[PDB]
């Protein structure tokens, strides 16, 4: 047998590009960007609309939205296409920013600094800003000199963590930025629960938004399990994060909240079971991304 | 601020490489390769030893099982690293191929269609032997020649799922691991049985492999959900569809029959619950990949 092992390119990395974005003091950022493989290499849609996914933490979740899009549009290709676009950061040992604190979380009047288990200063306050970059740069460059030809029908924000405590923060104080929120695991903890203001405050008041959230967690979040190889001391650790954090709670209760007062065109809560901080990543952006897809019908 | 864009690469897409093999009957294969961020870009991990995942329909799951490691290696950099070897096709504009059907389906002596709908079938003894004998050897000798691999595994879903509990009634020792995702028991008529049967039974009494499986399924592949858009006949379709393929008990039931047997030393099922046969994909890959590393601390 004739076996010849060919180098090729691009191989699944198919139909991806990205940009360094340079200006901010802090550094530049990565904007990694997918397109439906139905389409050309530069990205000629040949007169099809698509939708839009926008991810922070970028580096850590681009190519599994993409994949599962991909896996979507195989299985059902007379749905509209979407794009990616992950606004992250130029780095190379990780998937994760330690700027990702100061980008993600919002300005605050007063504020209380996460706990390590002392006191663990961070930068914050930069998530205005940086939902300005996304609206006004990002959006912009992509819809505008990416895709010239391609109208974009719904747009979506997906993040964890800290990045769904900047989705819950887009909703409740610009909530025309983005169609879709997909807040996973988000920190409503954060800085003596600060997004429970802005949540009540939107509550209340905004006039043209039509909203849709989806809430996500892990079960093992608020209530850890001891791994196979753990020390005693690290996983009463992870109980202290975890009863302090209240991931569970706070997600459904944020749910229960929302629901009462009507203010949403759509939402939802799902509880990953047996998933946790980590491990949920995964499961909480392919549902939502599926959850996105679902909508179109 | 005045913000310059420039182009970058390889962005996200990095530690990541791509070769098609050609010399097979069927034509060529394409395998998509990626390894740690903490390697160099020519894939040296220096001295370091790892994992290999190898995936077939490997254009569908590459990225999602790479960004699913890459994240986890990020926070926990101590672990072992994990190599990741998709095993695919040259296809552009879907992530599945229609070779699929014949290189993932054992060899019968009796064929019956799925529902009625032939295709190509039984060549997966075939593709097995591809993957061990050419595919492994090249990976290991040519790509990593100074990485000493400790655990290697394999999965597959549906189709690929059918196949690696093919590989592993067959050929026990050809990995370590098998992730048999919403595997296609119910195919040809429950003609894996026979197999099961025989590996259950056909131990040697002494140097016998004891390996490692995970079973995985959607709770909606046996009980599918109701969208307000469908007519009654569509949905009853489904149901039928659905009651054929017996997903949940078929996985269910073969557990047990193994877990008698005490022919693996580990051994899991998992139901992801509201998952369907498409977005059970990411989750279960994604919860495969954690089983893998947990057991690898
Ligand atoms: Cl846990
Ligand atoms: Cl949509
Ligand atoms: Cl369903
Ligand atoms: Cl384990």
């Amino acid at each position: 047998t004739h076996w010849a092992f060919s180098p090729i390119q691009p191989g699944a990395a198919r139909n991806m590009a990205a940009w360094q974005i340079a200006g901010k003091k802090d550094g530049p950022y990565q904007i990694d960007v997918s397109w439906p493989l139905t389409w050309s290499e530069s990205g000629d849609a040949s007169g099809k609309s698509a939708n839009a996914v926008y991810l922070v933490d970028g580096n850590a979740l681009f190519l599994t939205a993409t994949e599962t899009l991909r896996r979507r549009e195989s299985h059902r290709p007379s749905e509209t296409g979407t794009v990616v676009i992950a606004i992250g950061y130029p780095i190379t040992d990780s998937v994760f920013s330690p700027r990702r604190s100061y980008d993600l979380t919002p300005p605050c009047d007063h504020y209380i600094p996460p706990e390590g288990g002392s006191p663990k200063p961070e930068a914050h306050g930069g998530a205005d800003e940086f939902l300005t970059f996304i609206a006004e740069i990002v959006r912009p460059f992509v819809e505008l000199k990416v895709f010239p030809r391609v109208s974009f029908g719904r747009t979506a924000l997906f993040g964890h963590s800290y990045g769904g405590l900047f989705a819950l923060h887009a909703l409740f104080t610009k909530p025309s930025s983005f169609d879709v929120y997909l807040a996973a695991s988000p920190s409503i903890w954060w800085n003596n629960r600060s997004i429970l203001t802005e949540a009540r405050r939107f509550i209340s008041g905004f006039s043209s938004a039509h909203p849709v959230l989806r809430l996500s967690f892990g079960s093992r979040e608020q209530y850890p399990v001891r791994q196979r190889v753990e020390s005693d001391e690290m996983f009463k650790r992870r109980q202290r994060a975890a009863e302090q954090r209240r991931m569970n709670d706070n997600c459904e209760e944020l749910y229960s909240e929302l629901l009462a007062s009507g203010r949403l065109c759509k939402l939802e809560v799902k509880e990953y079971l047996d998933e946790d901080h980590g491990s949920v990543i995964g499961p909480a952006l392919s549902g939502g991304i599926m959850f996105l897809s679902n909508l179109s019908a």
